[PDB]
């Protein structure tokens, strides 16, 4: 050389714691982681797954821181555990973140570183190689945151714150188934894965868730818171896318991417984120119670898952518211 530281871690959602613102210164932281893977469941048916884350867881944691610173881480892977991981981141630059380195494987580780720178939330997460896504888707991853430192515011410145934161893441896943248908488972893881991747390729897824488951957161778981317060948330895724968303418520512021620087824105419703890345968203519540957281788209958230838741517690117013017336027638 510165210162370283350490831481711690925691786981978710939661977130660891721391512171935111611151013162212180830157330183470194550281943381560690471980891764783981496982396995788981895832848803508740058981278913688982496996896964993967881271630590363990888904898603892872885270882381925181612131811106510148650186861281450291470381890673681880184980061994156990197978694978391988690682881581991437987002954030850181280079390588891719770282991753490559880183790677681881199982067993071982490582560680680285880185710163940171840138712120916101961113895522890481896995990867490884080829796976990465796987990865891441597976678981991972876461967230880272860163925151610126011153714180935180718106838109114108012112410131713102918371418290618281948661986380948451887512894642978505893827697974496977077977032939028947268923778913397937496995154990280892590888075996797962082939396938796963084939468913993633396818894208879707298956588932988705957130953290892881598913438921987771828721218930215990768931978340938481218260018424017033515040928261924161964150887321895541890575891968895817887512957105887220928361428921008621718304977212316030936111941122978503897430870173922171722108613105945130315011218211828202828801938211986205985116895957890958993360975111964140712141818230816160018122018323119470428950818631728821978631994614919206528901378907996935518820268906698948994513888502878741937271728871718151517280018172119541019536016024616002118522029824017246119732318803128836016578
Ligand atoms: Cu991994
Ligand atoms: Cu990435």
């Amino acid at each position: 050389g510165l210162p370283r530281v350490a831481v711690d871690l925691v786981a978710p959602p939661l977130v660891h714691p721391h512171s935111q613102v611151a013162a212180g210164a830157p330183k470194v932281v550281q943381f560690r982681m471980s891764i783981e893977e496982k396995k788981m469941v895832a848803d508740d048916d058981g278913t688982t797954a496996q896964a993967m884350t881271f630590n363990g867881s888904v898603p892872g944691p885270t882381l925181v821181v612131h811106e510148g610173d650186y861281i450291e881480l470381t890673l681880v892977n184980p061994a156990t555990n197978s694978m391988p991981h690682n881581v991437d981141f987002h954030a850181a630059t280079g390588a891719l973140g770282g991753a490559g380195l880183t790677q681881v494987v199982p067993g071982q580780e490582a560680v680285l570183r880185f710163k940171a720178d840138r712120s916101g939330t961113f895522v890481y997460h896995c990867a490884p190689a080829g796976m990465v896504p796987w990865h891441v888707v597976s678981g991972m991853n876461g967230a880272l945151m860163v925151l610126p430192r011153d714180g935180l515011r718106d838109a114108a410145g012112a410131a713102l714150a918371y418290d618281r934161v948661y986380t948451i893441g887512e894642s978505d896943l893827y697974v496977p188934k077977a032939a028947d248908g268923n778913y397937s488972d496995y154990p280892a893881l590888a075996s797962a894965y082939a396938d796963t991747v084939a468913v993633m390729r396818t894208l879707t897824p298956s588932h988705a868730v957130f953290n892881g488951a598913v438921g987771a957161l828721t218930g215990a778981n768931a978340l938481t818171a218260a018424v017033g317060e515040s928261v924161l948330i964150i887321h895541s895724q890575a891968n895817r896318d887512s957105r887220p968303h928361l428921i008621g418520g718304h977212g316030d512021w936111v941122w978503t991417t897430g870173k922171f620087a722108n613105p945130p824105q315011l218211n828202m419703e828801t938211w986205f984120i985116p895957g890958g890345s993360a975111a964140a968203a712141l818230y816160t519540f018122k018323q119470p119670g428950t818631y728821a957281y978631l994614s919206h788209n528901l378907i996935e958230a518820m268906e698948l898952g994513a888502a878741a838741q937271a728871s718151v517690e517280g018172q119541w117013d019536d016024d616002l518211m118522t029824s017246v017336a119732a318803p128836g027638p016578a």
